[PDB]
DNA sequence: GCGATCGC
DNA sequence: GCGATCGC
């Protein structure tokens, strides 16, 4: 049971974790770089109160997926692993005498803008936008845009470019509903 | 996680739990009856070693589903709730200095033989038999037999009757795959 | 709406 | 094979 947090506390936790994440790769500790850690979920949406903390980790190679989350390490911080696979890992962390939920997710570099778009939410916004695309025989997820189960090769790198390419109005995370 | 245990230890735990399960229903403690508790999973299949304990609880009315697992009580036993809803609840219990996983599932009375058939497994057996039924435009699950998304009203009460009615060879749980 | 990880 | 719970 993870406790509720203020936005401020959430950001403090992210900043702390940003330089302390690593994973064991066949007996070798590999540091995750700050530039490959993206705060997502309600924190990215700037919500005053948070039910947990959510981080998206950008993994440079498909081969590393079997190693990153299943061998996650956080320097100095007390935590326990509840459910964990290659794409989603739920941790319960200790922060200043209180327990909080920390969700970790992984995206490959080529999935990044789709992952950020997905994990930013909110859920109601995703459902709406995915419903509209579904009516045109598209399927959008955290990995790509598909039509008839085939990847649509969009020439984009950022979340804003993706949203514009999908034909939707760009709004900052704070203002997506 | 939960420790492994022998078939003997599993059966001892089931026998203990059999008279100690209850749930709170709007402030009132309602005992679950032994006759409405069925050991399922690898234990029912008589496997020498078990990764956890699995119980199916038969609930007499649809209205009670929102109350049974979300308010489960076990007299005298130390436990913690991991994930939990109306149909599946995972507990970690303390048994003689060791922690074990206890999975609880619910079936309505009219679902019973379908639930027992499903939760008995093994997984490979279910996939095979469901693949064969799917080719004839049926869908089998823990709730019933369906054709064209409509319940096939089979006149059965037991698991053995169901298997016979589906046209498959009845084998004891020990000998299914 | 869609997918991850889990249940058998 | 099919579904539950939980991620956004
Ligand atoms: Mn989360
Ligand atoms: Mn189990």
């Amino acid at each position: 049971g993870g406790g509720m947090l203020t936005l401020i506390q959430g950001k403090k936790i992210v900043n702390h974790l940003r330089s302390r994440l690593a994973f064991e790769y066949n007996g070798q500790l590999i540091k995750i770089l700050s530039k490959n850690i993206v705060a997502v979920g309600s924190l990215r949406r700037e919500e005053k109160m948070l039910n947990d903390v959510n981080l998206l980790i950008i993994v440079p190679e498909k081969k590393l997926l079997k190693h990153v989350l299943p061998n996650i390490r956080i320097k100095g911080l007390s935590f326990s692993v509840k459910v964990c696979g290659e794409r989603k890992c739920v941790l319960f962390i200790e922060w200043e005498k209180k327990t909080y939920q920390l969700d970790l997710f992984t995206a490959l570099a080529e999935e990044k803008p789709y992952a950020i778009f997905h994990f930013t939410g909110p859920v109601s916004y995703l459902i709406r936008i995915r419903a509209a695309l579904k009516k045109k025989n598209y399927k959008l997820n955290q990995y790509g845009l598909f039509k008839n189960q085939t990847l649509v090769p969009l020439k984009i790198t950022t979340e804003k470019e993706l949203i514009k390419e999908l034909g939707f109005t760009y709004r900052i995370p704070k203002k997506r509903l």
